[PDB]
């Protein structure tokens, strides 16, 4: 419990040493703070590509749903870590994971402006039309915040998925 916690912060901060000592010395790798994030939650959100492959290879949990319904592959979509995102789809990160507002990895990407991300995304299957509980789709979020870049994107995959 106390190097759960202790893992969690040395995932946040980055500390790749400290995050392996305390893997070494049994810490929960699916440990969970406050409102249910995991070192892999936090380390692919901060963008710490090292503690996030040292998680994955020693069998941490890829789909972990903190309290916002959110999973590591979501954080990463949000903050734009595209290497990250790589990883986390190859150690089997559900690529139309739902949070509770029914937000998908594509819509964060679209969202806040990722258009590689959106890319890789779709091409390993996000679903184009999926739609949030206020009915948005990522292509609606992207017009929405003026990505013209990744609307035209998300077009051309509608157009593709249309035919």
């Amino acid at each position: 419990s106390d190097l759960g916690k202790k893992l969690l912060e040395a995932a946040r901060a980055g500390q790749d040493d400290e995050v392996r000592i305390l893997m070494a010395n049994g810490a929960d790798v699916n440990a969970t703070d406050w409102v249910g994030m995991t070192p892999l939650h936090l380390a692919a959100w901060k963008g710490h590509l090292e503690i996030v492959e040292v998680l994955l290879k020693t069998g941490a949990d890829v789909n972990a749903h903190d309290v916002f319904g959110t999973t590591p592959l979501h954080l990463a979509a949000h903050r734009g870590h595209l290497e990250i995102v790589e990883v986390l789809l190859k150690a089997g990160a559900d690529v139309n994971a739902q949070d509770m507002v029914g937000k998908t990895p594509l819509h964060l990407a679209a969202y806040y402006g990722h258009l590689e991300i959106v890319e890789v995304l779709l091409k390993h299957g996000a679903d184009v039309n999926a739609q949030d509980k206020f009915g948005k789709t990522p292509f609606d979020l992207a017009i929405d915040n003026g990505n013209e870049d990744i609307a035209e994107v998300l077009q051309k995959a509608a157009k593709l998925n249309d035919y």
